[PDB]
């Protein structure tokens, strides 16, 4: 009798006996009805000792077809002799891939356990025992003492099944599988657990080996670790450990001393948000480099820094939209305490901190993925309780590992992670990446995906309410781009990205086509829409000038900075929260496609002095929202003429406070001077408080604006 996949004679592989491996292709699978022989790509232990060169078709690697959909191979003399393993090396796992002769079609990483009598690895029945703790955050790493930690690993698949055993391996047992480090299973709580005793204080490194007869075994780290080494990044990644991740825990942490107490976001109803990628914001690409620039951002007058994703992402050179671990921040930007110090410094400068967080998808490195994996199709198992096997929204497939947001396990994980980041890092709110992806509906395009999904609306409220329960003044922004759902969710106090990049690129270039600014201001709830001329996802307004500008806007820096300054006068002057992408204030004009869309960008701090005239305008316009905040109250009456038809005679905006304060802006986006009659009144050129007669007529040069207040300071 044969199960689907790999079968073993002897049933329990023995390191020092021969082994017959029989592979049975399951129905639908890619070798189902395959006619020819298959080949074995295999090796022992974490790093596949003795693996051949991919495609080596020596007879010793041939699996003979013995029946329909059944192939067999014998590892002769012994397993140890087959892989040339030394007699005193514990041989505890065998990793198996079957492939065609061409090395084109294949199965994916699988392992089984090997008993090594000769070296003292004898199998034992795993014990059942009750979890000795209770409560809502049972899973993960509990520091019991300087010398002991309890590990708790959730294990229940979507078919109600679980693994057969779990070993903990690490620096404490030289990365071996050992019967003393077998976790006990609690069937009521659906958790493996163990206490590691007799650790030396300092740093414990570990991973799990999880095993079932039906799934085989796999190495994975703890999803709740706060610190991880990643193989290919950390030079000290342990030799005995398998890629990708090793969990790190200190039983004696040096705990960060937070300054003073109580931080509140300034201008909290309508903040100016600076979107920052640590990788490209400074030459050092890290927190320490960014910390040197907090004085610059404070003077700029911003209310909040939005950090592009800092949760552990694949490798160390990324935008961050490829999260492998959610409770560990990426050590390429710095240590846990450097993240706290950076956030503390922001706070001490008056600046809030928002984390960009990515819950649509994770990657193949996530323990949640590795726990229940399909080794035939290289994607999450259909039994995976957190992840979809196949992305429901086929228009947008950013990784193989799409979260199921109708899973209770997924929802509990996201809420616990949002609470963790608020409690540990003292952050001020969240920008949720791609909330449109929090859906189980089968779709193939933009319109079917964008149609209302009441379950998507419902889970986004749940996530919002979970954040508010922890910090009632936390700012929750969602990158959604689904109009009907945004109306419902904006009513609850959720903020939404309002993408005005297209219009302000067109105006920056001097093209009136599709230049309508009006989408920046939602007339119903202007404070719920975070409007931007630029984001990390879009082309730079100052780059489009160079590539496609009308006339002098291609070549004349002076004129380009005037036009970008006029854009800003039609942006920071508008009620509701606003976002700028790093260096827009200094006319950053490298194409998004330079060095590839997500590639490292040039770091051009010399632009801060060479385009200081634009930095000054941004600073004054942003600072105006602090010094005259009563003007930008959403109660203020706001009117503007910013359509396709508002061009040859200028664009206008007037903002009128209930207390009688007024702001008026005129701009000429054209390539020629235009005559304008200032509206009636006594006006000051606030960016210069020198008075100006209203009902008076001026010539406004190409690309320039005039800003007027009916107050002098
Ligand atoms: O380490 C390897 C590698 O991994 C990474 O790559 C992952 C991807 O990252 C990036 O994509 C991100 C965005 O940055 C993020 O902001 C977010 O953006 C999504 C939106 O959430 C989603 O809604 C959708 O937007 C659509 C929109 O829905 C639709 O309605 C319309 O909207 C317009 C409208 O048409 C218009 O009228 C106007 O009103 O404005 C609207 C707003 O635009 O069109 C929108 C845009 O199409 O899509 C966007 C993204 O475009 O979420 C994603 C993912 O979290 C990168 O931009 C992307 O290139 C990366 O994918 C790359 O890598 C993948 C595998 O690794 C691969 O599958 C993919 O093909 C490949 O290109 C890291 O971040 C890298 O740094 C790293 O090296
Ligand atoms: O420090 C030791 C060592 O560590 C790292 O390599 C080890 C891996 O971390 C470990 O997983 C294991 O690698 C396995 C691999 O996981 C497994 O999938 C298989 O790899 C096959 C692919 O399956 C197969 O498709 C083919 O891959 C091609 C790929 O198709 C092609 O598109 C292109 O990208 O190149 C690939 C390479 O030929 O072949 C590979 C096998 O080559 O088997 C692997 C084991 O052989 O063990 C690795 C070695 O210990 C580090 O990456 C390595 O530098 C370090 O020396
Ligand atoms: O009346 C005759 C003429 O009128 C119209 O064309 C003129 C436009 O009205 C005018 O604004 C100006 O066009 C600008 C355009 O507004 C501006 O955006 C820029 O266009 C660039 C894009 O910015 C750039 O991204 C790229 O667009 C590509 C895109 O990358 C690609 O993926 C795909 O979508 O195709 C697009 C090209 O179709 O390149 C364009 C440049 O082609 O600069 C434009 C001017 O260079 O000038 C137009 C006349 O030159 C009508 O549109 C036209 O049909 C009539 O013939
Ligand atoms: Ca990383
Ligand atoms: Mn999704």
């Amino acid at each position: 009798v044969l199960h689907d996949g790999f079968n073993f004679d002897p049933a329990i592989p023995k390191a020092d006996e021969p082994l017959t491996i029989t592979f049975k292709a399951p129905e639908g699978s890619n070798f189902y009805g395959y006619a020819d022989d298959l080949y074995l790509h295999s090796g022992t232990g974490a790093n596949w000792t003795g693996a051949p060169t991919w495609g080596d078709n020596q007879n010793k690697y041939r699996l003979k077809k013995t029946k329909d959909n059944v192939w067999s191979i014998t590892l002769s003399s012994s397993i140890r002799h087959f892989y040339s393993v030394a007699p005193s090396t514990p041989l505890q796992t065998i990793n198996l891939i079957v492939r065609d002769a061409e090395g084109s079609q294949q199965t994916y990483d699988y392992a089984t356990l090997v008993e090594d009598s000769q070296n003292g690895f004898i199998w034992e029945e795993p014990q059942k025992a009750p979890l000795p703790i209770s409560g809502e955050e049972k899973e993960g790493i509990h520091i019991h003492s300087a010398t002991s930690i309890m590990l708790v690993l959730y294990d229940k698949d979507s078919q109600g099944g679980h693994k057969d055993c779990v070993f903990v391996t690490g620096n404490f047992n030289n990365w071996k599988l050992d019967s003393r480090y077998m976790m006990k299973y609690d069937e009521t709580n659906h958790c493996w657990w163990i206490t590691l005793e007799e650790l030396t204080a300092g740093e414990t490194q570990f991973q799990y080996f999880v095993y079932s007869a039906s799934d085989g075994g796999t190495y994975l780290c703890d999803p709740y670790c706060e610190q991880a080494l990643e193989k290919g990044v950390d030079t000290n990644f342990p030799t005995g450990a398998q890629a990708p991740y090793v969990s790190v825990v200190s039983t004696n942490p040096q705990p960060y001393q937070w300054s003073a107490g109580e931080f509140e976001m300034k201008n909290k109803e309508n903040p100016v948000i600076y979107e920052l990628l640590l990788r490209d914001f400074t030459s050092s690409g890290n927190l320490a480099g960014a910390m040197e620039k907090l004085p610059y951002l404070k003077e700029l007058g911003i209310d909040a820094i939005e950090l592009m994703p800092v949760q552990e992402f694949a490798g160390n050179d990324s935008w961050g939209y490829n999260t492998g671990l959610y409770f560990a921040l990426d050590a390429s930007y710095g240590t846990q305490n450097e993240y706290k110090a950076f956030i503390d410094a922001c706070h001490q400068n008056g600046i809030a901190v928002i984390f960009d967080v990515v819950y649509n998808h994770t990657n193949n490195d996530n323990p949640f993925a590795r726990m229940y994996w399909d080794t035939f199709n290289n994607r999450p198992s259909t039994k995976n309780p957190w992840l979809n096997a196949v992305t429901p929204h086929q228009k947008y497939v950013f990784s193989p590992d799409d979260f199921n947001h109708t899973s209770e396990q997924t929802k509990a994980f996201v809420k616990r992670n949002l609470k963790y980041l608020l409690d540990t890092y003292h952050i001020d709110g969240f920008r949720f990446d791609f909330t449109k992806g929090f859906t189980q509906k089968q779709t193939t395009g933009d319109d079917d995906l964008a149609a209302t999904d009441p379950a998507r609306v419902s889970v986004l409220k749940e996530y919002y309410e979970a954040v508010k329960a922890v910090k009632e003044d936390a700012m929750v922004t969602m990158q959604h781009f689904c109009a009907n759902e945004e109306t419902t969710l904006a009513t609850e106090g959720i903020h939404f990205w309002r993408n005005m990049n297209h219009s302000y690129c067109q105006s920056a270039m001097g093209w009136k086509d599709n230049s309508d600014f009006s989408g920046l201001y939602d007339t119903t709830r202007p404070n719920q829409f975070v409007g931007y001329m630029e984001s990390h996802d879009e082309e730079r307004c100052a780059y489009k000038q160079i590539e496609y500008g009308n006339g002098a806007l291609k070549t004349n820096l002076s004129e380009r900075l005037k036009q970008l300054s006029s854009n800003a006068a039609f942006f920071f002057t508008v009620p509701g929260p606003k976002m700028l992408w790093q260096f827009g204030e200094m006319g950053y004009d490298i194409s998004i496609d330079e060095n590839g869309r997500t590639g490292k960008k040039p770091v051009l701090w010399e632009y801060q002095t060479e385009r200081k005239s634009l930095v000054d305008i941004y600073t004054k316009l942003i600072t105006l929202r602090t010094t005259h905040s009563d003007l930008f109250n959403a109660s203020s009456q706001f009117t503007w003429k910013v359509s396709y038809n508002d061009w040859d005679n200028g664009r206008t905006l007037t903002l009128k406070a209930v207390n009688g304060k007024q702001l008026h802006v005129y701009a000429n986006f054209t390539n020629a001077s235009i005559d304008y009659t200032i509206p009636e009144g006594t006006w000051y050129l606030y960016l210069e408080g020198n008075p100006v007669e209203g009902e008076k007529k001026i010539s406004v040069p190409a690309h320039e604006f005039r800003l007027y207040t009916n107050f002098a300071e």
